[PDB]
């Protein structure tokens, strides 16, 4: 598997996290084990293949927030949830 | 020009041509004649469909003396119904022009 189709699973699966829990930078962080500067690219970069991200705080704006998708677009969020565990390892994803 | 990056619009560009490819059988020459694509932005595009999960065949007749035809064996993580919606927006953004009406 190709360093682009690496960097493209990888987004596919942070979009999936994503959708199933609450989620931000950090917990990404201590779940994924990716380093903050890999998870900001990776979600900055959702656009380029049609994944609308939000970053959603509660009323008061007191909170650290989480990550929604706002629309898979393109992607099937189906596709993935049939392929979690295939993905997990090709991209050698870690655990706190 | 401003709507979209470079990034988005090569992904755009894979989605088309796929669309294009499961509505009708197509080849280079049939693919270039229609979108006005050289031969190479075809071949390369078409050649970084599997790192988007989209599996493209050739196929020929049994006796391969026909041109052949590419065919999606499967689209994987790609929505085909979704290009449906936006044909008409992306085949813009992405310029394309059907060679024999501009000549």
């Amino acid at each position: 598997v190709s360093k682009q189709h690496k960097a493209f699973l990888r987004k596919l699966y942070l979009a999936h996290l994503m959708d199933d829990a609450r989620h931000n930078l950090l917990s990404l962080g201590k779940l994924t084990g990716m380093p903050r500067r890999t998870l900001q690219d990776a979600i900055a970069s959702f656009a380029d293949i049609g994944i609308e991200v939000e970053f959603v705080q509660d009323g008061e704006r007191h909170n650290a927030g989480y990550y929604r998708i706002r629309t898979w677009g393109p992607i099937s969020s189906a596709w993935m949830d049939t392929h979690v565990d295939e993905v997990k390892s090709l991209l050698g994803v870690d655990d706190a």
